[PDB]
Parts: structure tokens; sequence; C-alpha cells
């Protein structure tokens, strides 16, 4: 008398609704990956070959491409529900467009539990969309019960904007709560479902007495059995075996992101409840999976939508947005300096009593600007076009937790080479920088002062060698670009935010006309 | 035989629908001025005791108290038509929210002809608007037939929002054909009704044949003849006799502003439209006129609707808005920097020639911002009753013509008695001013440096002594407020602006969440 379950998995999809490139780009190629329409063939073959099969996704549905900063999770609802997935926990980005944006749409239309057990509210709408969460779900498959709880980074708040009533608990307290509870009500198969990290995830797998499996994602962690089929290489065994408290292997597993794969773990429960066997491997969403006929043409359907998002007026620019190399490479470029105030624009979060915000500085690298926009061309007009040829690349503004020498050693970086026209330079916001070129390199900043965050009103202050300073940066930096190690992320120090162009075009419809200015933000000695 | 007419006429009222102190701000009720109900009355009683009445505004209704800024133009109609004006010209801020901010509501709804000849519309705009808007009109007064051209200040564009399709002539020229085509068609009698200016209605009187009288605006000018009864200096007599080119005598009129007086003027004709007689004075609308019961209700009626909508959040600070006098008084005060690039971006104009704005800098002296906003209180909330508290007087920011060196010279005085808490300091937009108060009184500006118009990319540069600038400032200064002499304008080189705590509401509106640094506009060397 045993039972075998069949799991498939995502996580931080986000957004990837039409296939990609290899490296979750736009497919330009003809070799291409990912997608709904990949994702329901797969799917659909495993639920007519397969008798017991569970759909779950470990959140980061929202953010990531246009697709989301048009339909606004539309796109999310209809495929989730499309695909039949069984239920989902809540993602640091599902709050990216408020309370209001995940009850609308995601909350309202959803056919299946959205779950997270660790989120108090406090607050008469945080409590409305509350009752639409649950903190677990028990779900029939075959003649059996399996209990499935949610949880959600604790991070969430200074991530993305669950508003000030949202309150984000401890994940192995509030697991082993509503484990409890199902052990009592007699469901002796319990699934972790939830968005806060491998490490955590191995955390609650270590901790949480009754948990048999753990769904999770946050950090795209890629694990594999064997040698990979792509180019993503494996931190860990599919799944990872985590040895609990109990003296039990508890598998814990996720699925890299961008839809490239499909989660797939086969586990044998005894008759009791104990996980007796876990396998399996994510599969690789490429050519050889066919496109689901029907997704494929709601797809390219909403491909012919989106052409109104991408040629309707965002806002005007009234002045010249320098973004040639000549200025960007070389000195302050207004079209940087609009930049990095759209970034840290979009990373005002509610404030945490002893700060305005938690981040005040950003950064961008003269090589990450593409492209000027010419305010004689056509009126100023912006539209996604033009904003494409400044930010060609799909990369987001990632925060960097960073000291304050670190930071010092990044603007020497900035000007190391200064006049060799790589793409160094750093155009920055809340930074004031003082260089002297005249010196040798690695001793040509003067002067760092950063505005404040443990304020009330903001106001520059020398940099601090050994305090700890948040920073918004590209993606691109934060993988190294551009020689910048020493901006090099990791998941202890480094998370993954928002498309860029997203941040911008956003800005720019707030502004209506923009007219950046070269203030000062950069000054040479000379 | 004569033709007696007489002419009543208001410009420049600026939303005083209220009645008013004597300086046109807010009433006490210990003596009060002017208001809708009042001039109801007044003008009942003329129309009941006199045959032949005209009544005329000449423009720049729009603007200038909250009612412009909640009814947005709907006070306009209802109060002008309730009222039976007979005819209006446009004036500049006419123009404030945009064509469609004329057509909807004013242009649509008002029961009477409204006037401007020197308007010329392009493409689009064209249709309709060439039916809303007419050159003149012929008006059937008891017998005999009155002409009325219209005509609007050429400066509509650089003061206002009237868009690219709405070209603006010369008013003498267009005045002409019209006066023209009315003489052609058996029209003798012809009433120039517009809004240019003192200096620019004497031209018309002057130059346009076959014009009998000129009634004008948009200088404030106050005409009497005798000993005037208030506070308003005479600038000549009223009617103005100006001598035509072919030795006519023709009667030039404008009423100060802001609703305080009706204009009254009595006109003979003779039989072939010759003027006889022109004789009158402005009535001064003082407390012995009764404010018409039934216009009294409907203005309470509104101003309850209006007491709800100054309570509702426009917007948030997500940091303390340091209006305290110790910080504004001695200091950069970010709330300052605020008011000031809300001023600027409120008066991003259509650039003609040579430049990304008319205008970049803006000032305004700390003893202007009467109060801080606490972000701490209300969640940061603000409304339309935060910021009068920080701007209480119901200003506007102006537009001034200044010489560098006057500017220099201005700044001298922001710190000569630095120190003693006065409201001097001008806070700064486009502007970066570096002191030395270690040095002797009227020698501490270090140097001055301005946002440059005449670029593509703004950027500052050194103020330059001989060269003449624009500057936005308040009203207050404009008047020569707090010792700035020198800071005041007349109609050669200033221009009256939008009501204050509208420009910074808008912003405030338009940004959502504000955040305003201490960025070193202002820097006071050791
Ligand atoms: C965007 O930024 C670039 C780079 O800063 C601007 O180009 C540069 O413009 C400056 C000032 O116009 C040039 O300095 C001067 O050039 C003129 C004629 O080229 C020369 O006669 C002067 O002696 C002085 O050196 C600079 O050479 C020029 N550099 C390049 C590579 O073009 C550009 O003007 C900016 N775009 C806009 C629209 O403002
Ligand atoms: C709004 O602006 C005012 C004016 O600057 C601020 O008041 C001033 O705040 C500073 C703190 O930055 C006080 O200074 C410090 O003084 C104490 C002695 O009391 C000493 O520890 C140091 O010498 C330090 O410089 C200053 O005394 C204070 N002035 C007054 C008149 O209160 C105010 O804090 C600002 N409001 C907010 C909410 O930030
Ligand atoms: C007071 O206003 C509340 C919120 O309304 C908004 O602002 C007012 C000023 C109007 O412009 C309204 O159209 C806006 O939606 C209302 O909920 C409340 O009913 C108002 N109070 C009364 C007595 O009507
Ligand atoms: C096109 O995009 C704009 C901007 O988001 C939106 O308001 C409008 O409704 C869209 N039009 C259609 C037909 O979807
Ligand atoms: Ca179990
Ligand atoms: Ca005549
Ligand atoms: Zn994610
Ligand atoms: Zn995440
Ligand atoms: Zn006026
Ligand atoms: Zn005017």
């Amino acid at each position: 008398g045993s039972f075998k379950l069949t799991i498939l998995h995502t996580n931080d999809v986000h957004a990837r609704l039409e296939q990609t490139s290899r490296d979750s780009g736009k497919c330009s190629g003809e070799d291409c990956y990912g997608g709904v329409a990949r994702r329901a063939t797969k799917i659909r073959q495993i639920r007519a070959s397969h008798r017991n099969v569970l759909l779950l996704d470990a959140g980061d549905q929202y953010q990531g491409t246009i697709w989301f900063n048009y339909f606004k999770g539309r796109e999310v609802v209809h495929f989730m529900n499309s695909l039949r997935y069984d239920a989902m926990a809540l993602g640091n980005h599902e709050f990216d467009n408020g309370l209001n944006g995940l009850l609308d749409p995601l909350l309202k239309n959803v056919k299946f539990p959205i779950l997270s057990a660790n989120i108090r509210p406090k607050g008469p709408i945080a409590s409305k969309i509350s009752g639409y969460i649950l903190p677990y779900k028990i779900i029939n498959v075959g003649s059996e019960k399996v209990g499935i709880i949610g949880y959600t980074t604790k991070e969430t708040p200074v991530l993305s904007n669950p508003g000030p009533y949202l309150e984000f608990r401890d994940e192995v307290e509030e697991l082993q709560k509503h484990a409890d509870k199902l052990t009592t009500l007699g469901v002796n198969k319990i699934i972790a479902l939830g968005h806060s990290g491998f490490m955590e995830d191995c955390r609650i797998a270590q901790k949480v007495k009754g948990v048999d499996v753990v769904v999770g994602g946050h950090t795209n962690t890629f694990l594999y059995t064997g040698s990979p089929p792509s180019n993503e290489v494996a931190a860990g065994n599919y799944p990872f075996m985590q040895l609990s408290d109990d003296g039990r292997q508890v598998p814990v597993v996720q699925a890299y992101a961008f839809g490239k794969y499909l989660g797939y773990l086969n586990v044998i429960f005894d008759d009791k409840g104990k996980v007796i066997k876990a396998s399996g491997n994510p599969i690789l969403l490429n050519k050889s999976i066919q496109e689901d006929p029907a997704v494929k043409a709601e797809i390219s359907r909403m491909k012919v939508q989106l052409q109104n998002y991408s040629s309707q007026e965002i806002g005007r620019t009234i002045v010249y947005l320098n973004g040639t190399t000549h200025a960007c490479r070389f000195h302050e470029c207004n079209l940087g300096n609009l930049i990095c105030d759209a970034v840290v624009y979009n990373n005002l979060r509610h404030p945490d009593d002893n700060e305005w915000n938690h981040v005040s500085m950003c950064i961008v690298n003269g090589g990450g600007i593409r492209s000027p926009i010419d305010e004689q061309a056509n009126n100023g007009i912006i539209t996604l076009e033009e904003l494409t040829a400044v930010l060609p690349f799909g990369g987001t503004f990632d925060l960097l937790q960073i000291k304050g020498s670190t930071l010092r050693q990044a603007f020497e970086h900035s000007v190391h080479r200064h006049g060799q026209g790589t793409g160094e330079l750093l155009q920055v916001s809340g930074i004031k920088v003082v260089y002297d070129l005249s010196q040798k390199p690695g001793k040509r900043v003067v002067s760092l002062n950063v505005l404040c965050t443990e304020c009330r009103v903001p106001t520059y202050v020398p940099l601090e060698m050994e305090k700890t300073y948040k920073v918004l940066l590209p993606s691109f930096l934060a993988a190294g670009g551009d020689g910048y190690y020493m901006l090099k992320g990791d998941s202890s120090n480094h998370s993954s935010g928002d498309l860029d162009i997203s941040i911008v075009g956003n800005y720019i419809k707030r502004m209506g006309k923009v007219f950046p200015a070269m203030e000062g933000r950069m000054v040479f000695s000379a």
C-alpha cells in the first residue's frame, strides 16, 4: 500500500510567456526554449501517462518582460488556469503592483488556491487581500490527501510593494504550526511550496517536522542529477536530499527560472506518509518538445496586442538625452542621470521607521547606455522603441549590499581607464563623486558623498569605509560586467530587481515631460 | 441724434469668486470687496437705471484661487452666464489647462460670444475651434448695432499652454482687418475688447482706424479720474484719452484686477458713430453694495464642496519637508527645493528658437515658506490644507526678466542679514550659489551658476553680468517684498503667473511620492 506522486513545478517564470533564447532572452534564433505553449504540451503528456500528478508554482510569475507590464498579470491568470495549476505560492514580485495589483487580477481570477502561511495582515486593505490567500490547502490526489503549505520570503517588504500593513513572519515558525494542524486533521503527506530561496528551503526541510517535500524558488536554483542538458550549471543533485532533524531525507527541488525547465519529481510514500523514494530531473523545454497549438495561437494573438504597448507615447523629452558614447563614457550624461533617478524612484518602499527609504543610490556604467534619444526627431516623443535603443538587453536593476570601501573601489574602477572609451564610467543618482584624473589609476577618487538613508531629510554625507550600504545597479554589473568584480553579487547580498526598460518607462510616464540636466553629480578636478 | 452706451467691464478677475480683502486676499469679514455676489448686485442696479448696457470681460477669469483649481472654469461658466455677460475676450490664463481645458468647459458652455481676432488655428484644432472663438460679434443694443472685436496677447505661448497648433498674430493688424469688415457691413460703433496690456491698448487706440473704445486688461492697470477711493494708485485718467493717428480721442479703459472694481464707462456717440463724450469711473465694490443673496447662496453651496476638496489627499511625502524658519531662513531647505522645482515644471512652455525652455530658474525667499510638512503626522499625506499652511497668502509665481548684475545683487541681499532669522534667504531651482558669510555684507556671493536655456542639454554655466535672464519668483518678491526693491517688476519685464498652491499641488499630484533632498544648491563656504 504505497502511493506514487508526480510533482511538476515551475518557479520564477518571470513573464517569459513566449519561447526564449537559451539565455531566456528574446528568441531570435533557430533553437528556442521554454514558453507556455511548450510547457502546456509537456504537462499534458505527463498527465496522460502518469496517474497522480500535481502541478505547483513556487512564485514570481510577475515581472520580467513587457508582457507583464502590459497585461499586468492577466497573462499569468490566463495561462496558469489554462494549464490547470493545482496551487501557487506567492513570490516577492507578485507584490510589484501593490496589493491592488495582486488582488486584481490574480487573486480574483485564478482557479487554484494561492498559498502563503507566513503573511499576517494589519490593515483593512491587507486583510481584504489575505481573505483570498490560504496558509495551506489539502488537495485530493487519487484516493490520497496531500497538504500543501505556502511561504514567501521575508524580504518582500524591501524587494517589492506589499505596503506597510502586511507582515512577513518567520517561515519555519509559521510552517510548523500548519504542519501540526495538518497532522491532526489526518493528512500525512505534506509539501512545503514557497519563495524564500534554496537556503531557506533547506532550513524548512530540516526544521519543520512533518514536511515531506520542499518546492522552492526565489534563488533561480538549478539542480540536476547527472550531466545537465543545457548551459545551466547544477548546484546539486535533483532532488537535493536534505537530512531532517528527524533523521529522514527530505527532497528539496527548484527548477531554475524563466520557464526554461519543467520541474519533474516522482515521490513514493509508504502508507504512513513517509517518503521512501524520490527521483527525477527538470525537463528542458527545448525544440524536441512541440509548442501546443492552441496556446501558441493565443500567444500569437497577444503579440499583436502588445504592439499597442510598444508604439504608445509614454512621455516626451524636451532636451537632448545624450546617450552617445562620447558623453556617457567620458563625463556626466543627463540620460544616465535620468535612468538612475528612475531606478531610485522604482525602489521607494515603505520606510521602516529609522529610514526615509532603504536605498538612496543608483549606479549605471556608461557602457550600459546604448543610444541617445533626440528631442528634435519626433517632438521628443518617447515610446518603447526609443527606450529599447537605449536599453536593448532586457536586464534588470538589482539591489546590492556593499561596504563603503567596496563602493569606493568601484568608483576607482570607474575612471581607472578613463579616456580609453570603454564603458566603465559610472553614472549615478544619490551620489556626488569628485575625481582627479591626474592621479595614478586606483587613486583618482578625491571624495564620495552619498545621500543618507538614516535621516528624515535626505542629505549628502561622506561615505564611511566600514559601513554597509545599499546600492541599485544593473544586473550586468552585479554579474561582474566590465571588470567590476567587486560589485559581483551572491544570494547573501544581492536581489534581482525589475526590468530596466520598465523602470525607465514608468518614470518617464510619471514625469510626462523630462528635462534632466548635467548637474555636477560627478566632478573632474580639472 | 445721439446714442448713450454704458459699458460695464471686468478684467483679470482671476478666480476671485468670493469677496476679498482690500489687497484681494482672503477676506476677514471686517471690510470686504468684490466677489461675484456683490458684482451681480451693482450690475442689476445699473441695468435697472441705464437704458443701453453692455457687460464685457477682457479676459483672465481663469487662475488665481482654489475655485479655479477645483472647478476648472465651470465656476466661470456658471457665474458669467448667470450675470449675463455680453462678450468676453480670451486672456493668457484662459489657456492654462490647454485647449482641452478651454474648450471644456468654457468655450462649449458660455451663453455669450468668446472673441479673439488675432488667434489663428492650424490643422486639427481649426474645424470647431474656429466656430467657438469668433474674431468679432455684432451686438444689438437698443436700436443700434455695436461691433466688438476681440484680441489676446501674443505672449500667450510663453505665458500659458495654448499648444502648438495655435498662432497668435499682431493685434493691430488683425483688429484693423475686422474693423474694416465691420465698417463695410454698416456697423459704425466698434469696441476693441482684449487682453494685451495698457501699452498695447493705447497702440490699438492710436493705430486701428474705426475703433471707438478700447477695453483692456492683462496689466491690471488702474485708471481713475479724481482722487482714488482705495489703495490703488491711478496710472492715468479714467477713461485714458489716446489721440488717434487721425485726430480722434479714443477712450481706453481697464479696471484693475481681482474683481475689486466694476468698470463703468458712459460713452456718447453721434448718429454716425463718433465718440462725443466718454466719462465715468470704476466702481469700488465695497460693503456699501450688498452681496446678492441668491448668488451668495450659490457661492456658499459651492464653497462647501471646496472645503471637502481641500482636505483630500493629493499625494504623499516620504521625507520631512523642512519648512521651519530654522531651516528655510538659514540654509538649504528641501521644501524650498520642491517648491521651485514645481514652479519650473509648471512653466515648461513650447520652446521657440534656440532653447530647451524659455526659463530654467526659480527663487523663493525663505520667509514665504510658512510651515513644514511632517511625514510622520498622517502617513505623509499631502492635501491642499497642508499646502496652504506652507503657502497661506494666495500669491503667484511670476516671470521676471532680469540682468545678471541685478540677480547677483539679489543674492547679496539674500545673505546681507544672514543669521538674523528674517525671511530673505533665497531657495532656488536651476541655480547654484556659493556664499562666503565671513565677507562683508554686499560681498558674500562667491559664485553664481545657472542652468543654460540656449542649449540642447541643460548644464550649469557662470552668470554673466550684462546678460538678461528669465527667473521665476513669488509675486511677493516681484512687488519688492522683504527688501528686494531690485526684484520689483513692471509691465515691461514682469508677467503674473499661477497660484502657488496650485503649482505645488499639481506637481505633487504628478509625482505621487515626493522625497526632496538637500543637495547643495546653495553652499556656505568656510
Ligand atoms: C552629447 O555629448 C557629446 C560629448 O560630450 C557632445 O559632443 C561634443 O560637444 C562639445 C561641445 O559642442 C565639443 O567640444 C567642442 O567641439 C567643437 C566642435 O566640435 C570645437 O570647435 C570646440 O573647440 C570644442 O572642442 C566636442 O568636440 C564634442 N565631441 C564630440 C565627440 O562630438 C554633443 O554635443 C552632445 N550632444 C548634444 C546634442 O548636445
Ligand atoms: C529641520 O531643520 C532644522 C534646522 O536645521 C533642524 O534643526 C536643527 O537640527 C540639527 C541636527 O542636524 C541640530 O544640530 C545639532 O545640534 C546639537 C545641539 O543641540 C549638537 O549635537 C550638534 O552641534 C548638531 O550640529 C540643530 O540644533 C537644530 N536646530 C534647531 C533650531 O532645532 C531640524 O532638525 C530639521 N527637522 C528635521 C525633522 O529633520
Ligand atoms: C468628500 O469627498 C469624498 C472624496 O471625493 C473626491 O473628492 C471630492 C472633493 C469630489 O471631487 C469627489 O467627486 C471625489 O471623488 C467623497 O467620498 C465624499 O462624499 C465627499 N463629501 C460629501 C459630503 O460629498
Ligand atoms: C493602448 O495602451 C494604452 C496605454 O496603456 C491604454 O490606455 C489603451 O487602452 C490601450 N489600447 C487598447 C485598445 O488596448
Ligand atoms: Ca509525511
Ligand atoms: Ca465709429
Ligand atoms: Zn524570481
Ligand atoms: Zn523571488
Ligand atoms: Zn491677469
Ligand atoms: Zn493676462
